């Protein structure tokens, strides 16, 4: 009833670049999305699979300290699930079975699922409990392209560490992946109640699309 | 040469009412790594996921090179040292991969050590040689319940269905032996199983582990 959004973060705060900086959450995504939900009268909670997270070293507070474990969230409370990312999502989101039940339940409630950057990786095996089909099956989505990972010089890290891409998740789950012209473009999509965006540059636009999609 | 492996808790909180998060007590691993290096040992770190955080109440090479338990070659190491923080309360009991590494190091005549909440890692950790809980019929210390009550955190254990080192010892046919004060430097060597109470015991405990290797 009252206006509630949940933002999930990646719980993975570990080795990635090599280099030796730790990946994790990219603050700017969640800040911008935090602020936009707030400015639209939304109460915003954070959550991760384990309840933990850290900041991606290669670079509100109250809601952050008060972060729920996926275990201890009432999905019915929320009109919007917003999956933020950070290369950390490459490690946990596809296995984030608890977060996935949440988003599944919010969505089966006529809630919106939104995702940016690597956030759509959560969609891997994410089942739509009303239909029993992969939730993204037959949908168009966007998300951070392989091209962006080639640009950053971390695509070797992907094939070494056997990590996946949003495009692969799209294909694997019966969805159409649609790419931005450039990896850093403000780019997002509304497909019904499934809203996705590409990066931290799209965080504003994606959170607006999620809000709008509620009235649909 | 002679290689130690120090595991860190993977759980970066949240834990304290007051909204602070757990993770790993930095003091422990530093002193331990130092003492290990100080005695001729190459030290690597590991956590269940390869990740970690600093417990909010609060070398770099190895630490940059921190491993995920799944990628570790156990037979490489002579000593496994489980460092903690209250983060260990959430991952250590279900840290399947770190338990597997410790079991193999032990089965090969290496030492298992742990401090603080590190001994929670022993919860259903199997001595593969005897095929029973590694800590069965052993004496161990670890952060006592008295320390959790001193800290207020005992209702948290109750609410969150967490255990204590003492319950873990019980739950595995071990004897738990308490320090007088939860903050005493206190340590035990029981064969090649070596435990210590808290950060204050980090030095003692790693000294124990180094000595137990030659027993």
């Amino acid at each position: 009833t009252p206006k509630r959004a949940l933002i999930s973060l990646t719980s993975y705060h570990g080795p990635f670049y090599k280099d030796g900086a730790k990946t994790g959450v990219f603050v700017v995504e969640i800040l911008r999305s935090f602020d936009t939900f707030e400015k639209h009268g939304f109460e915003v909670d954070f959550v991760s699979e384990t309840g933990g997270f850290g900041w991606d070293e290669h670079y509100f507070n109250k809601a952050l300290a008060r972060i729920k474990t996926a275990n201890e969230v009432n999905a019915s409370d929320y009109k919007v699930f917003f999956a933020s990312a950070g290369h950390g999502a490459l490690f946990d989101y596809p296995k984030a079975k608890n977060l996935q039940d949440i988003a599944s339940k919010i969505y089966a409630n006529g809630g919106v699922i939104a995702a940016i950057c690597h956030g759509p990786l959560l969609f891997d095996g994410l089942i739509d409990i009303k239909t029993t089909r992969p939730l993204i099956e037959g949908k168009a989505i966007t998300g951070f392209p392989l091209e962006g990972e080639i640009a950053l010089g971390v695509d070797d890290i992907l094939r070494s560490r056997k990590l996946t891409t949003v495009e692969r998740v799209a294909n694997k789950n019966g969805a159409k992946y649609l790419a931005p012209i450039h990896p850093w473009d403000d780019y997002s999509i509304t497909d019904g109640k499934l809203v996705t965006g590409v990066n931290a540059n799209s965080s504003y636009s994606t959170t607006i699309r999620a809000i709008n999609a509620l009235y649909s």
